[PDB]
């Protein structure tokens, strides 16, 4: 115990798990993720790397959150019409966009 083993940021003892030295200082796993994690425009919560972080057009999305508003199909790396707050299939989008 010569050195200190606490998240230099939350100062909470690292919880039963490995840790990252951030700012030359131990940070709890969560810190590293929450700090640089991306926000899921669908959930609004940071997307940790411990999950499928879908990245499309400098934006981020849970591979499960990215879907069509009508077919609820999971559009990923697939063509989609980006609506103001929704995503649709170029088939459904062209159905209303018309
Ligand atoms: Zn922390
Ligand atoms: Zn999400
Ligand atoms: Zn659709």
């Amino acid at each position: 115990m010569t050195e200190r083993f606490d998240c230099h940021h939350c100062n909470e003892s690292l919880f039963g798990k490995k840790y990252i030295l951030r700012e030359e200082s131990p940070y709890c796993v969560v810190c590293f993720e929450t700090l640089f994690a991306n926000t899921c425009e669908e959930c609004g919560k940071p997307i940790g790397c411990d999950c499928k972080d879908l990245s499309y057009k400098d934006r981020h999305w849970h591979e499960a959150c990215f879907h069509c508003s009508q077919c609820r199909n999971s559009l990923v790396d697939k063509p989609f019409a980006a609506k103001e707050d929704q995503l649709l299939c170029t088939d459904c989008y062209s159905n209303e966009y018309s």
